[PDB]
């Protein structure tokens, strides 16, 4: 049995996967859960998890919660090279390090940012909101000293940082003129033959409707 | 070699998440203090140590790592007796990376948009905002917690970085017992290890308190 992603293109993480499952040619049943209208709080995906997010992977028996998690096992049973994920330690580390810098930093601030808006019926943006994902975006800025988050290689912690990143900046204006090395970093991931079907088009569509969904917050 | 030289602060709870995993493994840390209340991380050498100015940083004989939860697992993997702290089997690694992602991106997160405006930028509120969303990642938590250690059967570097940040945020934004049944036994289960209290306890336990001492800036 082919891999099964329960997934929304909408969402951030699911387009770290997509793309991960690009970069290894990977073939992904997707299966929406439409968090819109709560398919995620539903008795039987809150049975596959109990922090009833996305993505989840099902491989025939294994389930796997958490975006980062399943790009690690992914590259880990399907890599045909290690590209994606090192299994030096000291090289894994700098990618482990990157993956653990989006988790922490630069998606709960953009959490902290869209989901008020997008669930909680809200139609600000709090500047604080605002001031810790503008500190996020310098946190990356300095981040890449290389032509890659975690290394002169492309990783799967690259993939994690560009959905992100593709999805906050058509909302808290991303300076292109104090962050060339972030917009130098788009590019390559531009280059991509898969980077507008796994990723570009969700980001760029998220950003609109966070902000499409504000209008609509502070009128009704 | 050299000995692990870690740049850390016994009140920061990642770097006690890096203590505990230290001290199940049987190493030795050399502490290098890096007083964030004083400014020290912003000094320009360690600036250039840590593009990112966070600790701990890890100094292994010139091998530099940032990030605790990188650090735990470098540390597991290159010093480990044994897979007991972080699985090497595929499936078991993936629950514990889960766990170690939720701990970075919930738990964690949702302490520093609570403490770090109190301790850092003047402020001395915790709005409902705030309390409702560490609230909600108690939960998340408790829901995870259906074994006896957070990421399965076993306990994990996962559970080292989860206990380090609840026990610095249940003494500010209560964590009610009646409602976490599954965390109060399991906090239980971390307090049965002798070197709990040295490595964890009690600084996650003084982040509480001067977190209200500071709040006390009205």
């Amino acid at each position: 049995s082919n891999l099964v992603l329960y997934t929304l293109h909408l969402s951030p993480p699911c387009r770290a996967v997509e793309l991960t499952a690009k970069a290894l040619g990977l073939e992904l049943e997707q299966k929406t859960i439409n968090l819109l209208t709560g398919d995620h709080l539903k008795p039987e995906f809150v049975k596959l998890n109990p922090q009833h997010t996305i993505p989840v992977l099902d491989d025939n028996g294994t389930i796997i919660t958490e975006s980062h998690a399943i790009m690690i096992y992914l590259v880990t049973k399907y890599g045909k090279d290690d590209s994606l994920y090192p299994k030096d330690p000291v090289k894994q580390a700098r990618v482990n390090s990157a993956l653990h810098f989006e988790s922490g930093v630069l998606f709960a601030r953009m959490r902290f940012i869209f989901e008020r808006i997008l669930f909680f019926g809200k139609s600000d943006i709090p500047e604080d909101r605002v001031e810790y994902v503008q500190k996020s975006y310098e946190l990356l800025e300095d981040t890449l000293v290389d032509d890659f988050v975690a290394g002169p290689t492309m990783t799967i912690a690259d993939f994690s940082c560009i959905s992100t990143i593709s999805s906050i900046m058509g909302v808290v204006p991303l300076e292109q003129s104090k962050h060339p090395r972030i917009y130098a970093w788009i590019d390559r991931l531009k280059q991509l033959p898969y980077y507008e079907e796994a990723n570009g088009g969700g980001g760029t569509d998220l950003g609109k409707f966070v902000l499409a969904k504000k209008e609509e917050n502070a009128k009704a």
